[PDB]
């Protein structure tokens, strides 16, 4: 068997065969891990509904894990995609792993994308979505004291900013921040080592990074706007405890590190783990790469411990 294939098969075969004799087409379609060849972990329930907010409606997908009992701890998740791409489908596999292994109800938010909707549209969506869900904790049998925010890449950025906004606005209460190789920013006059080092050859490149910023931002001044680069916010005290995952061969590796330092500096509890042999966006390789698979579950296990 071809190297990669043998690996994916065991990864895809991990779960048994669904009781085909009693399987509906809609269910098969929602769970099929054939194309793309990415495994979709089973959860007890997946609901999709609309979130009517002022000026716009956001689609949402809720994942309730099997074996967990109410009140449920929860995670409001914002997908990655550099503020320009990604949707509920691209990160469906990721949310399933976080719900299943994190033992928490996950709410994946379909926030508005640039350039159609420039900064700070996504930021407003992230906060308002958190607020909408928190206001409806009972509706989802959630434990109000165990609602966390999180995201990968641009999504991690949104989760981090939402926490600050929630602090300034007086709420809602956030119990934890799950930041997966987040784009939390840095000072352009002090770009960390990794930015220069891993500029090319690892999926996320410098040319790509500038391009994404062009699509998302309106002016150069916004490069240091705290809602874009939260690491620059002057008062990170009182924020929710956080867990940050970084990838060794990721230009944003040191960016994640810089946020752990800023949070730590402000007296915020934070744990940062750097994953060896992985690149930016490794969550997308869940079920394909053994290392990525192990790392993403490790991240989900960190979420579980945090919301216990």
């Amino acid at each position: 068997l071809d190297p990669v294939i043998q690996q994916v098969l065991d990864q895809l075969n991990r779960m048994p065969a669904p009781d085909y004799k009693h399987l509906s087409a809609q269910q098969f379609r929602s769970q099929q891990s054939l194309f793309p060849p990415v495994k979709k972990e089973p959860v007890a329930e997946v609901r999709e509904f609309d979130m009517d907010l002022p000026g716009r409606t956001l689609k949402v997908r809720m994942y309730r894990p099997e074996g967990v009992e109410p009140p449920y701890p929860a995670l409001v998740y914002y997908h990655g995609g550099s503020w320009v791409v990604g949707d509920l489908e691209t990160h469906d596999p990721v949310c399933r792993v976080l719900a299943k292994d994190g033992r928490a109800v996950v709410f994946s938010v379909d926030y508005r994308l640039a350039p159609e909707h420039k900064f700070p549209a996504a930021v407003e969506d992230a906060y308002d979505a958190l607020q909408w869900i928190a206001e409806r904790a009972a509706d989802f049998h959630l434990d109000p004291a165990r609602i966390a925010v999180g995201g990968d890449s641009a999504g991690g950025n949104l989760a981090a900013v939402t926490s600050i906004l929630a602090k300034e606005r007086g709420g809602p209460a956030l119990a934890f921040q799950l930041l997966i190789y987040p784009s939390t920013g840095y000072d352009p006059a002090h770009p960390p080592a990794s930015i220069e080092e891993n500029a090319e050859g690892y999926l996320l490149t410098g040319g790509m990074m500038l391009w994404f910023r062009d699509q998302y931002l309106n002016s150069l001044e916004e490069l240091t706007h705290p809602w874009f680069s939260p690491v620059l916010y002057p008062d990170l005290s009182g924020l929710p405890p956080a867990y940050i995952a970084t990838a060794q061969y990721d230009p944003l590796r040191d960016v994640g590190k810089l946020y752990a330092e800023a949070l730590n500096k402000a007296g915020v509890k934070v744990e940062i783990e750097n994953f060896e042999d992985l690149i930016h966006g490794f969550a997308q390789f869940y079920s394909l790469s053994p290392g990525a698979t192990k790392a993403l579950v490790r991240i989900a296990e960190k979420l579980r411990d945090a919301l216990a």
